[PDB]
């Protein structure tokens, strides 16, 4: 098969991980999608040049059972970290799953990206600044997106598949 790349969405209930997944998957903006649903999604795409499947997992939280999350963390190659710039809780809960990811992947060298999303709003309590400054105390790229009128989207998700495939080349 060509190659796959699993990808993961976490983040803050409200954060924007379903419109950002779906507008990734299908083009088009869901602005109301309940925050309880976690599904994988899958998309055929070509990044620099390569055929390849995303497969993607729109998380949602906690689980039936943590195993069942841990389950996922092992089994994804990279993580989008998703915070809403009008948002601060977010943005702070973005530590949690930092830690959450590395502590279970029992790794200190795990793909991510950092998203901002929403940057469609004016309002906005994250600047740019402070959410480059947690990307580079992780070591990882910051993108704003925005899942409503798409800007960023692909960048997200195909720096996603780039910082795999750095990963992997080791
Ligand atoms: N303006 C704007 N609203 C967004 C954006 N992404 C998501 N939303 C809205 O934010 C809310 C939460 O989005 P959702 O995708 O359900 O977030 P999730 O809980 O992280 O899956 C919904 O009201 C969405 O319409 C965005 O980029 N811009
Ligand atoms: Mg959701």
């Amino acid at each position: 098969g060509m190659t796959e790349y699993k990808l993961v969405v976490v983040g803050a209930g409200g954060v924007g991980k379903s419109a950002l997944t779906i507008q990734l998957i299908q083009n088009h903006f869901v602005d109301e999608y309940d925050p309880t649903i976690e599904d994988s999604y899958r998309k055929q795409v070509v990044i620099d040049g390569e055929t390849c499947l995303l497969d993607i997992l729109d998380t949602a939280g906690q689980e039936e059972y943590s195993a069942m999350r841990d389950q996922y963390m092992r089994t994804g190659e990279g993580f989008l970290c998703v915070f809403a710039i009008n948002n601060t809780k977010s943005f702070e809960d973005i530590h949690h799953y930092r830690e959450q990811i590395k502590r279970v992947k029992d790794s200190e060298d795990v793909p991510m990206v950092l998203v901002g999303n929403k940057s469609d709003l004016p309002s906005r309590t994250v600047d740019t600044k402070q959410a480059q400054d947690l990307a580079r105390s992780y070591g990882i790229p910051f993108i704003e997106t925005s899942a409503k009128t798409r800007q960023g989207v692909d960048d997200a998700f195909y720096t996603l598949v780039r910082e795999i495939r750095k990963h992997k080349e080791k």
